[PDB]
DNA sequence: GCTTGTGTGGGCAGCG
DNA sequence: CGCTGCCCACACAAGC
């Protein structure tokens, strides 16, 4: 989407200058969805799991679809939102 | 190989 | 007024 992503403070609306892709909460991995709520810690929740998100919250290998079989890896969850608190 | 399934991508309304 | 919550079609990979 170009409004933001599920992060906390990451307004890096899509920008091909950029290098981050964009893609969909892992509808197809609830549980493992579920920890992402755990990495938006903040009370400014972001969309939910049908909005979507970028490449640099999460590692190249949990990507996408390249990752294992079809999916992200059920075990890895986007960490690299912030390091803390934006000012 | 072609068709279907899942990933991919962005928007509008209600309340501080 | 801006932000959060939820929806539909197409391309690539897998199945027949």
């Amino acid at each position: 989407m170009v409004q933001s992503c599920s992060a906390y403070g990451c307004k890096n609306r899509y920008d091909k200058d950029k290098p981050v892709s964009f893609h969909k909460f892992p509808l197809t991995r609830p549980s493992l969805c579920k920890e992402w709520e755990a990495a938006v810690r903040r009370k400014n929740f972001k969309p939910t799991k049908y909005s979507s998100i970028c490449s640099e919250h999460f590692t190249p290998d949990s990507f996408k679809r390249e990752s294992n079989n079809k999916l992200l890896k059920e075990n890895a969850v986007p960490t690299i939102f912030l390091e803390l608190v934006p000012r």
